[PDB]
């Protein structure tokens, strides 16, 4: 049993993140920019114990995964966490379940995941 | 804010908790679940408050069932202009299924289910 947050009202909290889904389809630049101005990043995965819910996404999303690949935090891409897998050209990634990145134009248009982290 | 509380492994939105079962169990066994983990079937009371079911993908059952309206398991009627309830099967209970339908179903056809803890 737990409390979970900090978050805002309007956000999914799972094990302390924050997460919201947006559907209105936007480059990658676009839906980082969009995650910016809600004082929050796109999707950044971590931890597959700790992000377990990312099992139950479905469809494609922009994550926050750039080409070796890195986030935009600038750290690395752990191992063991995405499988990383061939799509269409391009230099960006959209997560998939379970636990997949499918690499994709960062110029094409796709739904995305923003996320606060609360510590 | 802090959303909860909430046990560990629930996600938790506007201070109610909620957490998806794939494995497929008829209404009754779903409802015996869901209190085993001191929690009942989802039940829809406000689209604002839970407007995180509009991204709720599939079809799974819910606490509503028939009796001489449709009722919540704590006994409770279902409110006006919350679902849309659609039939296309003989039963006395009902699946959610996105955006606010509910779907009539026999109670003892197997489904996924989703629990819920406020
Ligand atoms: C992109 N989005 C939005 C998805 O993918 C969504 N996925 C499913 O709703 C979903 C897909 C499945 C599933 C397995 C195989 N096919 N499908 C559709 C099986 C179950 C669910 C599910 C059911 C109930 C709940 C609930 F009620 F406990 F919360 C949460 C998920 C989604 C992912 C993560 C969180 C959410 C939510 F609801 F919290 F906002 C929704």
């Amino acid at each position: 049993e737990s409390y979970c947050g900090p978050c805002p009202k309007n956000w999914i909290c799972y094990k302390n993140n924050c997460y919201q889904f947006f559907d209105e389809e936007k480059n990658w630049y676009e839906s980082q920019a969009s995650c910016m101005s809600q004082n929050a990043s796109l999707l950044k995965v971590y931890s597959k114990e700790d992000q377990d819910l990312l099992k139950l996404v479905k469809s494609y999303h922009w994550m926050g995964l750039v080409h070796s690949w890195q986030w935009e935090d600038g750290s690395s891409l752990s191992p063991n966490l995405l499988t990383i897998i061939e799509m269409q050209k391009g230099d960006c990634a959209l997560y998939a379940s379970s636990f997949k990145g499918y690499i994709e134009n960062c110029s094409t248009p796709n739904t995305y995941i923003c996320m606060q982290r609360t510590v």
